[PDB]
């Protein structure tokens, strides 16, 4: 019979396995003197919900448009109220039946009218730098062709179609296409024409493509230069000029430059160059560097490098995949300001303007092809496009466009085939194509662990233990002896590690110590630089970030997209502050006697001449001595002992016992760089003279007994509970043991291995740790000193339905001024629940005070938070912050803000100050309870309740990285145990 | 030092392991002519949150009461706004550290002033029939003693304390005590004085206790009678008179009554009797019956009985544990009206007034002691009071009070030691005590499967398969050969089975067929008679039932307390309607040729003389023939073939082919009984002449094609989707395949055994079955007949992220009057998800119509819902219900309301009727979507949205009983498969 369905042709094109049609050959993105017109601006836009109903109403001509409205281009259209962003991690948001598309498939019709002056004749092209995911392009109603590879560029010849004067450009964009099955990156799905649209004249006798080859001979110091130039695919006559090197050579000929200063991320030397034909001139920045693998090490200019990396997606919280150039420049400077020297373009080529900035600012870049088929994994990889010969041409096209665009950039030191795309014949074909086209850059691909088609062995989230075995070259053999031998000779990179989601990441120091120890380890790229929060505004006026499921998604992955070192506005998370310190390129170990410091230069190429070395001694009152010490430049990978001025050690010699003082030595930029100002701190080291343990008060005040209350100096207790009700007039609503905290993103992750794979959060809920109850066993007053008394309150803490508990005894003493509180914790019964041992989050006290706190001051580590396996960036000192600044604005609220290693704290509660001292404790202060924090899914759910929740922890567990990869390392776990700890409390007006 | 804690003495008493102090010896509850004053009424009540702050302000004297307000007694105080009800199933709501109590422990001080006239002197007592959980009792300020065993009675001698005229009775009640650790029944925690408080005079020369022994010799027909009577524990001179039997005998002497009519649940013959001393007369109802175990069968009066049982808790949705007498009488009549002959008093003795009613109405009662320590099980039973010698006296006291109170009742045929209290020495001591005190009733206790200390082997929720092996006596041996031999010689009872929570229970017929087949099987007691809903009223005016967690509980078990055959107001759930039919005591199998019926009398004692046998033939128009047929009485366990009048078979002979007609034969009560009126239906059977398969319309209308719509007779289709948009003017908003339903309580239960223990609900969510998407493959018009056409719409249904799907083809045809719809379903790919095969809930269609439905009519099974493993009570006929009456008011909304076995349906949508016909289908109609139904936690969450959701299922899965015990039996499971089915649709005005 007769077919009656609508849209069949549009759908058949969307279901194509081929690369797009009609485009010019892939080439470099080049700075040319050829005339150009950017078509970016306000376009006209109409959205249809699917191909079947998308109108065929001749809209391409731009006459009498029915249902179009203004939209900026470039754009990701769901950022501008057209549908909604949708987030999945692995799962596809559509039925998995390639190459077919869902019926619900946003179709966005875009139209711009522009003027073409005489300079665009007779030859010109239209360039599109990215369209997600399938574009069909018409110019004055004439089909140019189609685009596939959402993050890749396409150019269309418009000679003889483009007209003098007015022209109408129309682009139909489908969100979903067969291409969406190979674009399954863990990020928002965001259709749109989201990168530049450019008219470019193509003058006769021009230059279409250029391939710079600029090697460095590290023995002789020569540059090895050849600049290819072609037109229409053929090598052409052109002149290359490099004025700084006193060179003029023909394009196409290799020459030896007697002396070049080589390019590295540390020293990003670039020589300005031009390659000219009669009709066109191309401007280039040439960095001379050669990359080799030698002795299972990845070497640049003859040296093994350490990659201090991050994975950079392109995201903006208001504009989606469109990242303004000011934001790109600012975030790169921010990375350099945090000691980052390497970037993986996870998992697609970046905006083409990225590459010049990386060459300039200095980063080793793993430039990754736009390919990911991760959602095929849950079906055993059945139908995976990576191994389906019908997709070979589409996947080789993606690799070809990736490589041709960026091949001239010194910053690019590896090509990556894609990410989490399984193994298969089309990956092998992409690698073959790349090795043949550009043998000058090693190939990377983590998805095939046998490493058959790559030149480095790459893994994601391998544990510190497996990374140590790999660094020693003693990881288990592959089955194939030939592949085993090849992989053993490769250097090893963590392309994603220390997942930075929420409170964390824990365990960074342990990987970094291995990276320093084993030359085969190249380093690692943190996952990930940024959180992909999307700003959501509420009717009152407050912004917060939204995450997966905040936009009506049927299927999504919640806050797994907010897993970065910075928020979407590039504000640092504590993890970035810690990472900067972990990867610092100099090591400064300050002598205990303050006579000097050991300085290790951990850079690969630069000496220490860029740095000014500063010292300062700080005490209670402020700075006591400081200055700058002159250091003869130290070679990369060498170290020296720098003497400090004698006045410094004399100051340390003369300090009274138990007066606290901190000597800090810092390496700062001696002069402005391209990425920071003079004075910018790169590295530091300290030596601390610790305050003496507080003297517990003499127990000279006796206990005053009333019918319902007991008084001991400035403490009033409920006689019914044994718990304080005020301390020097500050109301105490509650005091009790804590063992739990509001789970972090990591604690919500599965604990892989062994019989128990409940996330720690679930282990804790099952155990009742979040719902502890206290039974009073007794209250005794005992003899102290000179008629004074101590008061001991004996309690047992447990939870409904559990037989295990802890005995907690509080002993209060006071001389009328300060209050001594000794806490003793003893395990009672076996802490096992559901067949598994229970772990604690902490051993601590929670004081709920009945007044708000405005300010929190402390001597300890800071200014930012620190847990046992984090806080590397938190240094010793005296800190003071408004209460709200103690918090951490994670998108999903969770345990955060603890300051470990506190020696003393002071809370300002209006006119009164509550001072806490003792052996080291962790300090946290909040205006809402742990139950409020745990329940909150977004920051607007946190409401101050007029109280202060003060946490003083004798022990804390680490935070690890269990949301993705290793949980808390063995040394930072917290098994139930007996504990004893003393505090002093003093309320001052 | 000096102790300073408060409340230590009250707490030490609450933590006592002893039974209460000061009470008179346990005895029978007896109807005496001794004067009595009920103190029930408005008392004065003050609540303190714990012992430490409960005032010692001399309130016992009732003078100048500070902070008391009026409260009815008996009461469960949290039903009257004093704190809140709290529900846990197994878990204790307090830390498990017996005998200690939590600090938060509601203390309720109760006070009543009353007058004692001269008739209460010189001797009297105060009787308390239940206090939860610990009472301390003062009279005029003088301590009487304490109560333990919340559901047991205590009496205190008040001689010389009670005063002529005004007296003040004070009772301090603690919710929690050491006793709460042995009162862990799955029900609400509800402190209070929740049973009668009675002053009773004790005249000199009276009767304190009586023990009736009334056996029956089934061979001779003699009664064996001995009535013991004692005072102060000593046997006394008393006269027993039984006027109906022409007897006067001395108390204490056993006599042989030559002829007695024996008591059974079927024939509850009771002889009025009195036992008299000079000072007191006690009124008794004597049922003669003897109980024995013989040949591994439980026999009463020489016959094996079948128990058709339920577990009865005491609950009222507004008064808590106080069940008004009118409610008790009405619910027992309701049980008898549903063929129930047996009751287990789960898990404590009932109100003492229960027992006379069970004797009278006729039920075999398992009278269970107030003991349950289930929350010790999760710690391996460590510290279980059942095996701790410190608790022996408290537990033997509980068994002694249980047995002494009820020992005179013929209805009591087993004593049960308690429930889910593990194994141990104190259970053995309770059993020893009981066997010695009353060897006339077998002992029951399920918790020790070795059955060492009991006389019947009892299990809860054993599968139909294990029950079959037990019925054949071939279950696996115990390790001990001596215990094995004893247990093999016991008859077997399911003390809980076919858990009745939500939609269900499924699988009842299969247990009942075993009960009939194997004499060793005693029958079973459904869990449970009632839902324990608590009425919650909202500010507008609407009531709904609340469940666990609706009352602010920190820990609770949600809707596991709403798991009954009736709701808390005793309104039947569909499961009761089904159970009545499953346990019907007569079997009526109607001959296919309508000449007669086979009648089996499945009663144990009664013949069929109580019943009138009625027949009726019903067709389309109504009744065609009917009457009453005389049946000579059939003996218990015999059967006969009853001929129907010849006019009936002649009517069947003459019916036109495929005209539907139903012959129903019913056994109804011929006369009013104590529990129902004449005409009450006890049993039925049918024979159906099935309507002929509908003639599909001739496909004579062609397809009309427009740009955006196709028309085929009265059907309009979207041309873009292929789906109908109206049928004869009724708007169709949506039509598509269904495979899922909103999970029942059972589907939320774990699927025990094998590698997969996800509840089915979780299996379905994981599989994406609740979020199906449909892709259109094509639409063709094909040649029908005489220029008409059929329209085939080909689609594929699957879910985001899944590779499996089903191909669904719709073929529409019409002659302009009726519409033929053929649906073809074919599996595409392997339906496995997370390593396990996916199961479907159904194979069906959902029509979302854009108008409301007022009425639903059908020919099929009803009136109530039916699924493949339920609906036994739904008979063949013609039904018609207002839309809201199609629904089932489960407390947690869930899949329900499907009418399986429908042959035709008619929906009234204002002025139009939509008629559906075909091969048998299940029919459901709702005013809200499945997503709304699934999300709803309570009935007020269901909101009509102005649409009709119509479900027509070609297949359904069973509902089973997986919330507790067996899931869906193999024969009712639904594995993905190909299907084909035809419907006809007709819209009439
Ligand atoms: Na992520
Ligand atoms: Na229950």
């Amino acid at each position: 019979g007769r077919s009656l369905e609508l849209g069949a042709a549009d759908i058949q094109d969307l279901e194509s396995f081929e690369a797009g049609r009609g485009a010019l050959p892939a080439r470099a993105y080049l700075q040319s003197d050829a005339p150009r017109l950017s078509l970016n601006g306000e376009w006209q836009f109409r959205l249809s919900p699917g191909s079947r109903v998308a109108p065929d109403d001749g809209w391409q001509l731009g006459e009498a448009l029915n249902g179009f409205e203004s939209l900026p281009v470039p754009s990701s259209w769901p950022m501008h109220g057209h549908g909604a962003p949708a987030y999945t991690n692995v799962q596809f948001p559509f039925a998995v039946e390639p190459p077919h598309v869902p019926e619900a498939n946003p179709i966005g019709d875009h139209l711009v009218v522009f003027e073409a002056g005489p300079e665009f004749f007779p030859h010109a092209l239209l360039r599109f730098d990215g369209i997600e995911s399938a574009g069909t392009v018409w110019l004055n109603g004439v089909e140019l062709g189609t685009t596939r590879g959402s993050r890749l560029a396409h150019e269309f010849d418009v000679s003889g179609i483009l007209e003098q004067g007015e022209n109408t450009l129309a682009v139909r964009v489908a969100q979903f296409s067969a291409a969406s099955y190979v674009e399954d990156q863990d990020m928002w799905w965001l259709p749109g024409i989201f990168r530049d649209v450019t008219l470019q004249a193509r003058p006769a006798a021009g230059i279409d493509d250029v391939f710079v080859h600029a090697g460095y001979d590290h023995i002789t110091g020569e540059g090895i230069l050849k600049v290819e130039a072609s037109r229409g695919g053929q090598a052409i006559d052109a002149v290359v000029r490099v004025p700084e090197l006193a060179l003029e050579l023909a394009a196409g000929t290799e020459v030896r430059v007697p002396a070049v200063e080589p390019w590295s991320a540390e020293v990003p030397k670039l020589y300005e160059a031009a390659v000219s034909a009669a009709g066109e001139s191309v401007a280039l920045q040439i960095g001379f560097r050669s990359i080799a693998i030698e002795d299972a090490q990845f070497k640049v200019n003859g040296r093994r490098i350490l990659l201090r990396g991050v994975n950079r997606h392109e995201h903006h919280p208001r504009l989606g995949r469109v990242v303004p150039r000011d934001v790109v420049e600012a975030e790169l400077r921010l990375m350099k300001q945090h000691n980052i020297n390497a970037i993986r373009t996870s998992h697609y080529p970046p905006h083409p303007q990225f590459l010049a900035l990386a060459d300039q600012l200095g980063f080793y870049v793993v430039l990754e092809c736009d390919l990911e088929t991760h959602g095929f994994e849950s079906a055993g990889w059945a139908q995976n496009p990576s191994d389906d010969p019908q997709w070979e041409d589409a996947l080789v096209d993606r690799m070809r466009r990736t490589v041709e665009r960026d091949k001239n950039h010194a910053s690019v030191v590896m090509w990556s085939l894609g990410n989490e795309a399984g193994t298969g014949r089309n990956l092998a074909a992409m690698s073959r194509w790349t090795k043949d086209r550009d043998p000058s850059r090693p190939i990377h691909y983590e998805g095939d662990w046998s490493s058959e088609h790559v030149d480095v062995y790459s893994r994601m989230y391998a544990s510190q233990a497996e990374t140590a075995l790999i660094g020693q070259g003693i990881e288990p053999a592959l089955n194939d002896a030939a592949l085993d031998a090849r992989r053993r000779a490769m250097p090893f990179v963590l392309c994603e590690y220390v997942h930075a989601m929420g409170n964390g990441p824990g365990g960074m120091s342990e990987y970094q110590a291995l990276f320093e120890k084993y030359p085969r380890l190249m380093g690692g790229f943190v996952w990930e630089w940024l959180e992909h929060g999307i700003t959501v505004s509420t009717a009152d006026g407050v912004d917060h970030y939204g995450y997966g499921g905040d936009f009506g998604e049927e299927v999504h992955d919640g806050n797994f997209v907010t897993d970065g070192l910075v928020d979407a506005d590039r504000r640092p998370r504590p993890g970035l502050l810690d990472f900067k310190k972990v990867i610092e390129p100099l090591r400064i170990d300050v002598a205990r006697d303050w006579t000097g410091f050991t300085l290790r230069n951990g850079q690969d190429f630069a000496d220490t001449s860029a740095f000014s070395f500063r010292y300062e001694v700080e005490a209670d009152g402020g700075a006591l001595d400081g200055g700058t010490v002159d250091v003869a430049p130290v070679a990369p990978q060498s170290e020296t002992v720098v003497e400090l001025p004698g006045s410094v050690a004399a100051l340390a010699a003369g300090l009274s016992d138990g007066r606290p003082a901190v000597l800090t030595v810092r390496a700062v930029l001696g002069a402005d760089s391209a990425w920071a100002d003079a004075g910018h701190e790169v590295a530091w080291g300290q030596s601390v003279r610790e305050p003496g343990a507080p003297v517990p008060p003499a127990p000279v005040e006796p206990v005053q007994v009333q019918d319902s209350e007991l008084t001991l100096g400035p403490v009033v207790f409920s006689r019914a509970t044994g718990m304080p009700t005020s301390i020097g007039g500050v109301p105490v609503e509650k005091l009790g043991l804590t063992l739990w905290w509001a789970p972090t993103d990591n604690d919500l992750g599965r604990e892989w291995g062994g019989a128990d794979e409940r996330p720690l959060a679930t282990q804790w809920k099952d155990a009742g740790l979040n719902r502890l109850h206290t039974r009073l066993l007794g209250i005794s007053a005992n003899p102290g000193q000179d008629g004074g008394e101590t008061l001991t309150v004996r309690t047992r803490v447990s939870a409904a339905d559990k037989q295990y508990g802890v005995l907690v005894d509080y002993t209060w003493s006071t001389d009328g001024e300060t209050v001594g509180l000794r806490t003793q914790v003893r395990r009672d019964g076996t802490w096992v629940n559901r067949g598994f041992e229970v772990e604690w989050a902490r051993i601590g006290l929670e004081f709920v005070l009945g007044e708000e706190t405005e300010l929190v001051s402390w001597f300890g580590q800071g200014p930012h938070q620190s847990y046992p396996d984090t806080g590397q960036g938190a240094r010793a000192g005296w800190f003071s912050l408004p209460l709200a600044k103690m918090d951490v604005e994670y998108v999903r609220p969770q345990e955060c803000g603890a300051r470990s290693g506190s020696r003393s704290a002071a809370l300002q509660l209006g006119g009164r100050t509550l001072e806490i001292c003792g052996d080291p404790f962790a300090l946290t202060v909040r205006p809402y309870s742990q139950d409020v924090l745990d329940a909150a899914a977004h920051r607007p759910d946190l409401k101050a309740d007029g109280r202060t929740y003060l946490y003083v922890d004798h022990a804390l567990r680490g935070v690890g990285t269990a949301a993705c990869g290793p949980g808390v390392l063995e040394q930072y776990r917290l098994k139930p145990r007996d504990a004893d700890f003393i505090l002093t409390l003093k309320v001052r007006s």
